[PDB]
């Protein structure tokens, strides 16, 4: 669709139309890595659409094909942290979609992996670069990718550090569907649009409870904090605020207790 | 406080008053030591109070005392009480137990799983699993160690001692402690105190607390909370809304928060 | 396969046959949906299951088709609601089974996850409708579900709502097998069949085990719960009782402790 | 202790000496309740904290007393982008040591934010408690599971159900205060705990600080600590290979280094 | 009582007595702290005494006074490491019991805390160095520290360093009981006879119960091992090794489903 | 490849080469089944690995074929233990990988999913026996598996006890790659020489990192002691070491707090 400039960034490019927001690192230079500069401004950028009240869906791609004609969603950190960054993708209330042409490698790969879900060009390539450039990723890079992929296949992808085709990454359950490098934005549009015509709170709590099943105290205090958010919705949730209003106790006398 | 007789049952009684149902084992004659039949009774009286609309708090206790003077909550064993165990646990109503006496054994475990114990001066606590033959590796070792941490859950077990009341609110397994006589109206205060709470909020915090120890089934109880709350807002009146009215839902006004 | 009535309700169905029962959601005409008086009698059958000593495996089925051909498994919701009979499902010591003909949509598609097994029907349809329709389930719908087909399906699933042929189900992990409609009670048998010929004990302890890795200390609770019956039955866990009735102490001192 | 002004807020105050900085909830005329700007507030200073390096500690504390004598460190959200929990999270990730300095009421959502930070000493006169289910809110996150894990569940639930008021010799009790002192005794305790930290070696504190929010968080808590552990990898010799290599535009050769038992 | 000594080493001694072993750590000169070999002679220690069908408790403490009258249980660190060392101490299905007079502190204070038990006598210090000296224990120092004196007080233990009474120790939960320095060997007997006269597979059960909720999948291991030790010792169980006494399928259609 | 011979066992074969060492069950008369002196050489075996500084992986396999043509992994216990054993390849800082040909059964079934990674050559059969013998693994055997292949395929696999093809076992999750028979070694040997030249640092710290994923507090403890390690090898850790030596305190005050 007509995309409108969101923001101006030195490292990233940032659009909106309707319900979708997209967010483009442009480094195509250095096949998409991230300086610290990219990953500031990233998590810039997801911040505002968090804070826009018309975005339920983010689409995050890498700017390409680069002038050698090769593709890159984005390469890793280029030779607020990344971990900052994981954080906020994995937990704001909005559904985060990778849209994978070319290399998507190291950091770049886990970049995908925290998305909620990943829409792959048939030219994708996936995979983990740390045990042999010296890094690793043992936080949501290993535990969650497990999560996805299986244990077998997630201490392959990191021991020996290879390279998997959509084709590949596809089958082993890391990315939702495969399409032709140049219905890759349409495709990621469609399932953008089909996520914005649902309930934005009963989307917002499913996020919440997948995030509960691997975060611990902290996917608690989402799903906690949404079931919040929805008790302030409520009649009785509003007498608290009313109560007070008006100056009086609360009272709480006749709700019932259900079972 | 009237008590009024809610169900008869053979092995225990049951009583409510208001928003506070009484669930009294009554077999003082074997130190209040479950049978089946009184697992059963439990595991009924419970379900009822869970189905009433009025009820928010059970107060759980053994009558008391017997023909020498001397008290029991529960002795332990004499449907099975796992399944009591979990009833009381992700019940959506706060359950308070009453101990007078020995809480001994399975009875022990039955204290430590409702939602806060209120104990008298007299009390007695301690666990006779290794002693007997038994011996109760869920919530009566897990859970005990989420109350007084892991030393002391581990000393419980593996020696089977009998700890007083001061004791036991010292450990923090105990809320607090009263003369016998004084049990039951400490009882009735804490249940009249919680009563005039937000029902909701209360069911959420239970939920909450069990989702730090019941992995997917304490995410069951928390988000099957979350989803009630949604059906009684706008958005999710949206869907009976349009259930209806034979249209599609239509989210389209609705905001994506941040 | 001679089926015997066990049992007469108003919303389902209740046969035995040896150590095989077999529940089926007979509301056709609303493609098998549930209305609440549907959970009591389904409750109540899984009882009666879980009370039967010759019961080793459970089959959960919907009648079909309907009068217009078309087949419905359990199209989801229309005292006891659907939570409390996941949990039954999920928890009694028998496996159970569900035969999947047509539409498992809505509260009918996480009521096929928490079996312990799928086998479905080729004509067979899988999928959610909560964030569409108006509801969400936060629990066993998502979390389990992530731990059959993984987080990025998972997401998937729920966010779109699209709906799934039986063949793309089993490749995603969430059915175990897929056959022709024709085939699909018989299918059900046969390995209702090769279950029951194993140890009792062993496969009761196993379910406890696999939902250990779910449900914490209630995991816990059923897993420990199982050691424990096993003590009573041991010779040392027998002295207990028998110490009791010959009203002595009991004695364990010949007992060794074992590396 | 020489004080220095870091920043101006509306609803705060903020200051640094040395390795410590305190942050001050000023809202005494609201019993030091947070609107969203406070949150706002609290939010940038704790972010400005985190990012100094030479700071090892951070002091939460309310302005007080009010002009009627009382004292309060805060009373939770004001019945008069960022919400408490981003506030939350903030302070029990960073990896600086939080102290929460509690004089007089420690209340509602200003009780959670006591519980969040590493340690709370308590002034004789603090008081604490939630008030959820009274006034018409909950916190079922970090203000349940996570107090649990400071009380024992026994406690917890008694705190969110009854919301009664506990003193600090109860909450020290109870295991969530970690010492208790004079009011007027308060700050220097604050801050001598804070420079025997700050004598620590920083590494250390902070694996420290990510293990026991491993205990806690699950995937998000390993984020931490493996995170960590790749910080410590990058500034040792195999972990230097990586970078050399590339600055010599060669291959990282790992072939020296021996696998360990 | 009338110890003897089961074998000899260079750092530490070793003596059984009944179903009772106690492990001495021997270097006063140095507080009692280990060095590589004092690991290794401990571990060979608690292997024996885990393979001692007779032995189900081990006494475990440091020798002293020392010439300057001051006691220590052990003072932390002066192939294997105390991480074996610890994983073996947990996970053991025999009781261990900590006895400790004067300084536990460093890796000695981690190991007195992964013992089942604590008995201090009331000259005994406690306490953590690394942050102090250069170190770190976050594993079981530190999370499982957590679960036994909550996180407010394990985190300040950690954090400053201090030292600690036996009294605050008891008061905050790490330490069972304390008594007078003359009566701590006497104390730990005591405590062991009680557990001796207990059922040794009850008690197994609980210690793999106790670690269950600690240690995810490890736990599992312990727990749902001690199911299947127990299973063999049943009918149904001794069925697979009769059958296969005679060469004969196992056939366990006799056997109920129980509920 | 230029094996040489490590150690000499009764039941197993042992051979080291460069960095990789080779560990052969060698009962084919008994298709491989374990005794529990095999267990014991095992243990040995993989002890030794892991002591060896120049070892970075471990190919387990089977000897094969049979004088009949069959080939055997490993068939399972033969009618320390099996558990000390799956512990130690687990959590032991070198990757193992199982190279299986012809039948991993039972305990052996258990053993080739406890290794890191697995090779099938295309003759390989997968399967549990536990129900059907009369044992069950509900530890590392049942929860682990469900991490492989989720939680559907897992139960259905203990519940049934079939057998699976290679080409089974790699859809479903649970095996890495399938090769012919006489390229197995050749595949494994391939596959350790792309580990070995990877950083063993890199590489021990994302075992660890999996392993957290599981173990909760015993993943925490080796996740932990990872980053001990590597603190040990810091300038900043090696104050504590160079303090002690010129005995002074150890001076931290010059090293920052970063953010
Ligand atoms: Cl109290
Ligand atoms: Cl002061
Ligand atoms: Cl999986």
């Amino acid at each position: 669709m007509d995309w409108h400039i969101a923001k101006h960034y030195d490292d990233i490019l940032y659009y909106k139309a309707g319900g979708i927001a997209k967010i483009v690192i442009n480094r195509p230079h250095k096949r998409n890595a991230f300086r610290p500069q990219t990953v500031f401004e990233l998590y810039d950028a997801f911040c505002n659409a968090r804070e826009d009240n018309r975005i339920g869906v983010v689409l995050l791609t890498g700017a390409g094909p680069h002038s050698d004609g090769k593709y890159a969603f984005c390469s890793g950190g280029d030779q607020l942290n990344v971990l900052d960054l994981q954080r906020l993708i994995r937990s704001m209330p909005k559904v985060v979609i990778a849209l994978v042409a070319g290399y998507a490698i190291g950091g770049g790969h886990v970049l995908h992996l925290v998305c909620d879900l990943t829409i792959a060009a048939d030219n994708a390539i996936f995979g983990q670069t740390g045990p042999k450039v010296g890094s690793f990723d043992g936080g949501f890079g290993s535990s969650y990718l497990a999560r996805i992929v299986g244990q077998k296949k997630a201490r392959e992808i990191w021991y020996l550090c290879r390279q998997y085709s959509a084709q590949e990454a596809e089958r082993m359950g890391m990315v939702n569907t495969v399409v032709p490098v140049d219905r890759l934005e349409e495709e990621g549009i469609q399932w953008a649009k089909e996520i914005l015509s649902k309930s934005p709170l009963a989307i917002r709590c499913l996020k919440a409870a997948f995030n509960a099943d691997c975060d611990g105290q902290a996917g608690l205090q989402e799903l906690a904090g949404n079931a919040t958010l929805l008790y302030y919705m409520t009649e009785e949730g509003s007498e608290g605020k009313q109560a007070f209003l008006e100056k009086r106790p609360p009272d709480f006398s006749q709700y019932p207790w259900l079972p």
